[PDB]
């Protein structure tokens, strides 16, 4: 479903493969 809040986080860069996790 929607992962948990990991994009707003500057010093993890997760936001590029948290795509796979989440989109909502």
């Amino acid at each position: 479903g929607c992962c948990p809040p990991c994009a707003r986080s500057p010093n993890n860069e997760c936001s590029e493969w948290l795509l796979l996790w989440c989109y909502c």
